[PDB]
């Protein structure tokens, strides 16, 4: 059958693209002659982040102690809580900057997989392509959102000696958490999720039999 | 809707492919004193290895003993290699069985509400099994026929010694690749074949209650 023959060529191609996606998610993908894999380049960006947050932590502890003394030279429960809360908010804007760089890295990987299977490609292809692009846009929007949400999470804590001790606990834990999560979000949205959603849409092209021969030409 | 039918089927197929990857990479959920697929293969190979090494010792001394006393001498090395062939093909068969069981379970989960549609999917699982297992077996036998190509005593003893050592490793190789790596990948491509006839969609969705 010539119907069977036609099935082999198209059906074989679509899977191969998806298999390379799996390599991309795991820091295993095949890369150009003197390029660096996506996973390694991300690691460098995260180290710069670590430093910024550490400085914040030392600042906060002193601020409350001194606040009491200076005014001299627990009815104000609302006022003292406010000071620690505001130190953590100062970290927010830096976090989003890092996000942007990383999604640029990922796009380069992903595009080389697609092109590889499909480049001798002009009426048939494209449609597929557009799924690659739309999902780029979408995910980067989402990633920024989650970072900002994370910071509003951080607005919740953790005699005169018991209020002091308690409230200060909150500051310390808060710093470590910010350091770890801002790098995480970036990877989660723009490598794992990005890849997987593409795959399902790519299976959709197979439906139309009488669009068979209509799909195949390679000229 | 025509629009509903399309998206429901497209989505299900794409999830099926993800599960096949897990099975292939030795991370499926298993029992406590049970053992994972990938380890299971290794136990089978160890048994193979010990039998082969016996054969290597016999060859060397036989040819020597007759020289204390041309084609009559070359006949003995070729008969020694030959004896390993029939055991090899046996072990191919059992490893195939174990991998095959995992794959079929994924097909079932996705298409229980499409009775006609499920039948074709499952059939693709078997087709890929058939084809590769034939090839596997073929390559074992070809390997032996290859081995059957061969004062003069000293030059000829180097070929006797070397030969045997090869067989030990190769039979395992075929068994590993054949019905693990290929089995998965090519299977996936057959599954999108269901998509073709949207005029057939109503037929696929025919239920058991009114046949």
């Amino acid at each position: 059958e010539d119907e069977n023959e036609k099935m082999f060529f198209l059906i074989d191609k679509v899977n191969a693209f998806n298999q390379d996606i799996t390599a991309l998610m795991q820091g295993e993908e095949t890369v150009g002659e003197e390029d660096i894999r996506l996973f390694t380049r991300l690691r460098h960006e995260f180290h710069k982040w670590s430093t910024i947050i550490e400085n914040n932590f030392q600042e906060g502890h002193k601020i409350l102690s001194r606040k009491i003394q200076k005014f001299e030279n627990f009815v104000n429960y609302r006022t003292f809580e406010t000071i620690v809360k505001q130190q953590i908010k100062a970290l927010e804007e830096p976090a989003v900057d890092m996000l942007h760089t990383v999604t640029d890295m990922v796009r380069l990987a992903f595009t080389d997989v697609s092109i590889k299977n499909f480049e001798e490609f002009f009426n048939l292809h494209r449609t597929a392509k557009s799924k690659i692009e739309d999902i780029r846009a979408e995910q980067e929007r989402e990633g920024e959102k989650l970072i900002r949400l994370h910071f509003q999470m951080e607005q919740i804590v953790y005699s005169m000696e018991e209020i002091f001790q308690h409230l200060m606990a909150y500051h310390q834990e808060a710093s470590k958490r910010i350091s770890s999560h801002i790098p995480l979000i970036i990877q989660f949205f723009m490598l794992q999720t990005y890849g997987q959603q593409l795959q399902k849409a790519m299976l959709q092209l197979l439906q139309d039999k009488d669009t068979y021969s209509w799909l195949l030409k390679e000229r």
